[PDB]
């Protein structure tokens, strides 16, 4: 069964696996540990991004306003905003770094606008996730330790309210249309969840990897027949240094999505 399968995967992987799927064609379910959190590490850059969204829709300039790069705003991995080091980036690009270049710098000047992680947690509790908690910014909101709370979803709440967001009621239709836009041209998860998956689906997704070889993707998933897609692949293991392993997201990808 899917379940075996993913069992087997796990075991033979060396560690702990969270599978959520929802076919929107019928609101059906794959799960596999979807209730037990998980660190999001960079796939909690998604509720961020929407944050900023939800502000737009009652605020017309808000996306265009620009936001000054100074070289101590620099964090780690910075690979948009260091070619913009005393210069602008607007809220609209920083976001976009945010979510197709996973840039860190991005994040954190999202968090410094909204006024801090715990405007984030409230902005999910608003659209009905009450398990979404954010604690900490970059980089230390990526350390995944094991039992640690802070930092983490679940693997179903999170495919919820990445379907409310995409495809749902969350946000109004240019808002949606912008998060899809930038989720369906993300550079960095061509090994992760897409590469499970026929060449021809067209795919948004959000990678996250952190500590503890925590390896996670969240992506909405269009086939060319059918209804879309929501799955949710969270991974972590028990070594503090252990590689990461988007083979595995993929595999677990290529499990579910089976016939």
């Amino acid at each position: 069964s899917v379940q075996q399968q993913l069992e087997a995967l796990e075991k033979s992987s060396g560690g702990r696996l969270g599978v959520a799927l929802i076919n929107t064609a019928d609101n059906s379910q794959i799960l596999y540990r979807a209730d037990e959190r998980f660190a999001m590490c960079a796939t909690s850059k998604v509720m961020a991004a929407a944050a900023v969204l939800k502000q737009s829709e009652s605020d017309k300039h808000l996306l265009n306003q620009r936001v000054e790069i100074k070289k101590s705003d620099l964090v780690n991995y910075n690979p948009i905003a260091e070619k913009h080091v005393n210069g602008t980036m607007t809220l609209a690009e920083l976001g976009a770094a945010a979510l197709q270049y996973s840039d860190n710098t991005a994040m954190n000047k999202l968090i410094a606008h909204l006024g801090g992680p715990d405007k984030v947690t409230a902005f999910a509790r608003s659209l009905g996730d009450e398990t979404f908690r954010l604690d900490r910014t970059e980089p230390t909101l990526n350390t995944a330790i094991p039992g640690d709370p802070r930092d983490t979803t679940t693997p179903l709440a999170m495919a919820q309210t990445l379907k409310n967001l995409t495809l749902g009621k969350a946000l109004a239709e240019t808002q949606r249309a912008q998060l899809v836009t930038w989720l369906k041209g993300n550079t960095t998860g061509s090994a992760s969840i897409r590469a499970g998956l026929p060449k021809s689906w067209v795919v948004g997704d959000k990678t996250g990897s952190g500590d503890y070889g925590t390896t996670n993707d969240i992506a909405v998933i269009w086939p060319e027949n059918h209804a879309p897609l929501v799955l949710v692949t969270y991974f972590t293991q028990p070594e503090q240094k252990a590689e990461n392993r988007n083979d595995i997201l993929a595999a677990a990808a290529k499990i579910v999505t089976h016939g």
